[PDB]
C-alpha cells in the first residue's frame, strides 16, 4: 500500500485510506481488500469526474460536470482535495450537494470523489 | 471499525484511516491491525498533545506545548484538523517544525497528530 490509496473490504463494507505505506497486504473478511483505483469504473464521467473551479482563497469542487445524485442509496460519500503533502477530506451524506470548498494555497491540486455505487474518481488542474 | 479511527500493522508499518466503518476486522501480516487510540501511549503530553491556536480564517496547530522532535527516526508524521464532517490532513517530514495551518470555517475543531514512536494524540479547541 502507498499513501493516499483507498481500499475497500468486499462484503463487509469498510473503506480505508492509507496514511503510511508498507509492504503488507490489507485483509478483511477473508479476502484481500480491494484497491479502489481512480477512473477505472465503467460509469458516466459527466457525473463522476470532479470539476475543479479556482476561487478566492482556494478551490471549489463539484461532482461532476453534471450534478451527481445524492440519494440514500446512491450518493457521493466524500470529496477530497490533494496537494503538495495535504489531503483534505469533506464527508457528505444523502440530501447534501455533491460539492465541496477547500481553502488552500496550492497551484497544483488533485480532486477526488467516491461514489458508493460507482467507485473512486479524480481530476487535476 | 468507525470513521476516522486510525489502525496500524505492527509488522510492516501500514497505517490507515477509516473513511467508511463497516463490520469487518482489519487484518495485515497475519494479525489484527491495532487501533491507535488517541492519548493512550505512556509518553510526555508536553510534546505530544496538539496545541490549537485560532487565526484569521482558520487554526494553527503546534505539536505540542513544547516543540516535538522532527528527526529521521522520531518525528510527527502528520497533523490533522477534524470537524463534524471534515478531516484535513497535513503530512510532515523530518527537519520541518511540528506545526500546520488549516484554513477552515468551523467553530469547534479537534486536532490530531501521530508520532512514529509515541502514537496518536488529540486535543480540542
Ligand atoms: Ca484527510
Ligand atoms: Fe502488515
Ligand atoms: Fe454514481
Ligand atoms: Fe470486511
Ligand atoms: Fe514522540
Amino acid at each position: 500500500p502507498e499513501r493516499l490509496q483507498v481500499y475497500k473490504c468486499e462484503v463487509c463494507g469498510n473503506i480505508v485510506e492509507v496514511l503510511n505505506g508498507g509492504i503488507g497486504e490489507l485483509v478483511c473478511c477473508n479476502q484481500d481488500m480491494k484497491l479502489m483505483s481512480e477512473n477505472t469504473v465503467d460509469a458516466a464521467k459527466a457525473k463522476h469526474v470532479p470539476v475543479i473551479e479556482k476561487i478566492d482563497g482556494g478551490y471549489k469542487v463539484k461532482v461532476g460536470a453534471v450534478a451527481h445524485p445524492m440519494e440514500e442509496k446512491h450518493y457521493i460519500q466524500w470529496i477530497e482535495l490533494l496537494a503538495d503533502d495535504k489531503c483534505y477530506t469533506q464527508f457528505l451524506k444523502p440530501g447534501q450537494a455533491p460539492e465541496a470548498v477547500f481553502l488552500i494555497e496550492a497551484a497544483k491540486v488533485v480532486a477526488r470523489e467516491y461514489c458508493n455505487i460507482h467507485g473512486h474518481w479524480k481530476a487535476e488542474n
